[PDB]
């Protein structure tokens, strides 16, 4: 477990540049073996008034650094979290519960963002239009919208607030950052990494807080007007919420909410390699992602050929067991309610015709764990983030869009289909966010991650995510 | 006053392609004369979830057509306007008030949004990304986001249609559009044009409606889930309304609201001009429009240089009258209410110390007309839209911006300086969305206009409005 | 006063085997001087549905050792 | 500000100080009519005529530290 560097490891949060108890903390336990980690500083209200404070006034001088100055301290900050990959991998696995190689998996695609973002910071380009009128000159730069509230889901403790303070600051933005108290620790973590890199004190902070004042919290940064931006990955729910506290500040906004994930196998597809991805998006970190390939569409012709395939590989490596346990696939799930969320749907469907082909009852070490599980005869009427992957049978590809573009969910997903024209009509048609081709796994910093229609609103990462966190200016300039 | 085309002039409501009377109507009179302009149809919330569908539909298909088809049409209405200018123009004048001259000045300024996105539609780019792993490559496609519910305020009934519209089209959307009751025949007007122009039934919608609905119509286009978007202009009020019904369904929106709008005149600014753009800010349409240069700043030395100089300018032109009138500068103001704002707000500052240059009083026609006016000495404590322009004596450049960016208001600011030095740095920590400089007035169709904190979300017009309309489609090609 | 094995004593509850700190402590005096006696954990309801659920795991199992 | 703002011709400072947070730049302002009357490091002056006058406002009374 423990014999991490004291240094990675926090439990106040970080404000203005300087660590900061909370008048009163909340425990952090490993989903996996239930071992207690410390009690984390639990932020109230009065503190973020506070935190968006030291947010703001940072701000006010880091609008002022050379684009090639921040693009300096973000390089020196992915450094220190490449160079310290090993350390804050465990500080996931700890508290997320997922493997220790999905961990190290996490961990540079985290870094990847500083890094990339890094470039960005250099490259915000303004524009000189040309225009009737003789006498004028447009021109048009490109500017920081100043404080960015920065909320994060628990899956994914590190990347997920890289890649949106990583673009954040890359515009010279400040952030503040109320991570999920499932995993808050690798939003700390990156703090200390974050100062030892240099940043300037209130650019980057962080205030742990459990349930209790998450709703709080919630509206104290998301409403401040200090705060003229909020940028945010969850639940539905929480997401409808916190617009509704922009809304009566115009605040801008970006959020990426769940999403089931279509995952279409075609007949002209392989299955080793559709079987492949299958096993790569709805096993990673145990189905616990907003791009977790939810349903699977299956085409009747290789349907059986499929799931007999499929279950096979499962059998043959998904080791469930704890994150830092040697030759381990499957985790923890978070914690209780989860498997409950699992155990739910698992039976709602064997009682309603599911013949379960693996697993289907929690595991055998209980808690917060499960056994994998594969149905099929899966009636579409039962449609949950857990290691589940359930099998439809259908006809034609205009069904099986038909199904699958099942609206207001536009996340990402995933087919599979040897015919190069059959690719481009489903990819295009698929009303959704992102596609991956005869692959099961999309991830890339140099790409646009974000939904359609409710799944979210704006995208981060690649030249389109560094948008997010600027304001244009046109200038008219005459007098000519 | 009458004598234009009974085709160009509607007053039932235009869906799915064909006309449509309200159940009930509500009446339209030229703000100048009185004189009634015929009951227009008053669309009632039944009608939207009826012309929500219309409109939908017609995407289904629109989002279809090749770009070069979509620019064709375009093309093809921008030119029906651009023949119809006279007497599209008699329609704004009519029911606008403004004086006819400005009627075709807006008029121009819409067609020419139509003609300008019409080349747009044909340049959505999409990219081609490359990516680490050997065997995936990544693309990015952009696509129309489907319905828009569209919303347009009063004072330019056909340039605030136009440009959300042309854009909205350009990326293949359909749009529903709810006028302002005080000048819909523009929104409809253009409709006959639409559809002599070609646009399938139902891309293009107008539903006029009077107070009454305005509330219910409201909401009613603006979570109605078939609308994936919502662009609007108009007060601060409204808008943060509109979001909170947009929340509810996670919409795409883009808003452009009020915002009073600084004028600082330094010394090195040259006075006839800085008198020249001073007239032609706050005066045109009557000062009545959100880049209405609202407050005038003006530096000590040529301080009193300038009113003297700007007063004589006024009394020299601004000839008070009838829109349609030969010779005629200012026109009525809108209504009652409006001719209120403006009594209420000169009143307030002769009361607490407000030396009044000219005018000041109801204009000796009553009604909607009042007398331009020009005060000094306003100190900040009295801070509409209407003919007036205040005043406001200064020292320095930083206290000029210091108050200026007296925040939460960022929509277009002016300033005349001849030293090019002070002009970069003013023009740049000038918090706002667009800066004249050493001119009034910036319209411009290839310019993005829209403003920053408060004062609305997203641009219109130029190579970055078309955006508005589309959603990001990553698409990772893999197996490979 | 003090001076027993540092084991003998404790503050954090005890479930499922393992120690386990409570998100807020409660102290405890002696009732005698009034010396304060450290603080212990102030186990909340969130606790109890989960030390109720790792007792009855642990039944599951212990229910079937010998007697003996 | 309700001081310059309703007639205070401010003498030095008047903004938070360039350290922020918690620091304010002292301040003196005048003119400053008694329709303005706060524990901070500002002294505002108001000129006077009569003593008689100057205890009258003085001890506009409620206040007696």
């Amino acid at each position: 477990l423990a014999g991490l560097s004291a240094a990675l490891l926090r439990t106040d949060s970080f404000v203005g540049g300087r660590w900061l108890p909370a008048a009163a903390t909340f425990p952090v336990q490993d989903p996996a073996s239930g071992a207690a980690l410390g009690m984390v500083a639990d932020c109230g209200v009065r503190e973020a008034r506070a935190a968006v404070r030291a947010a703001y006034e940072a701000f006010c001088r880091w609008r002022e650094v050379s684009a090639k100055e921040r693009s300096s301290l973000l390089r020196k900050w992915y450094n220190l979290m490449i160079q310290n990959k090993d350390d804050l991998a465990r500080i996931i696995t700890a508290e997320s519960g997922k493997p220790l190689k999905e961990a190290h998996g996490e961990i540079l695609y985290s870094a990847f963002f500083l890094e990339w973002f890094s470039e960005e910071a250099r490259r915000v380009y303004g524009d000189i239009i040309h225009t009737p009128a003789k006498d004028r000159r447009a021109l048009v730069l490109k500017q920081p919208i100043g404080v960015a509230a920065v909320i994060t889901p628990w899956n994914f403790p590190s990347a997920m607030i890289t890649r949106k303070v990583g673009a954040a600051l890359a515009a010279g933005c400040t952030v503040v950052v109320k991570p999920a108290e499932d995993t808050p620790f690798s939003a700390l973590a990156l703090a200390e990494l974050a100062s030892q890199a240099g940043i300037p004190s209130g650019v980057y902070n962080v205030i742990p807080c459990s349930r209790k004042n998450a709703k709080e919290v919630g509206e104290a940064i998301c409403t401040d007007p200090l705060v003229s931006k909020i940028s945010f990955t969850g639940s539905t729910t929480t997401g409808k919420i916190l617009l509704h506290h922009a809304a009566n500040s115009v605040k801008r906004v970006s959020m990426e909410l769940g999403g089931l994930a279509p995952f279409i196998v075609f007949d002209s597809a392989n299955v080793d390699q559709a079987v492949a991805g299958a096993m790569a998006s709805k096993f990673r970190n145990t189905g616990q992602t907003c791009v977790c390939s939810n349903q699977f569409l299956v085409q009747r012709g290789i349907h059986d050929a499929f799931v007999k395939a499929f279950a096979e590989a499962m059998k043959k490596n998904l080791r469930v067991g704890n994150g830092f346990e040697e030759g381990t696939t499957q985790g923890p799930l978070i914690n209780e309610k989860a498997v409950e969320k699992v155990e739910k749907q698992v039976n709602d469907a064997v009682s309603k015709g599911a013949t379960v082909v693996t697993g289907g009852k929690r595991h055998q070490l209980g808690k917060n764990f499960f056994e994998p599980t594969l149905l099929c005869n899966v009636t579409q009427d039962m449609l949950t983030f857990g290691p589940l992957a359930p099998v439809i049978k259908f006809d034609t590809e205009e069904e099986a869009i038909a199904i699958a573009n099942a609206a207001d969910v536009g996340l990402a997903g995933y087919f599979y289909s040897q015919d190069p024209a059959q690719i481009w009509r489903v990819a295009e048609q698929l009303e959704v966010g992102m596609v991956g081709v005869n692959e099961g796994l999309i991830s890339s910093v140099e790409c646009p991650f974000g939904g359609v229609k409710q799944s979210g609103l704006g995208r981060e990462g690649s030249k389109y995510g560094i948008d997010e966190y600027l304001e244009l200016k046109y200038v008219c300039y005459g007098g000519l």
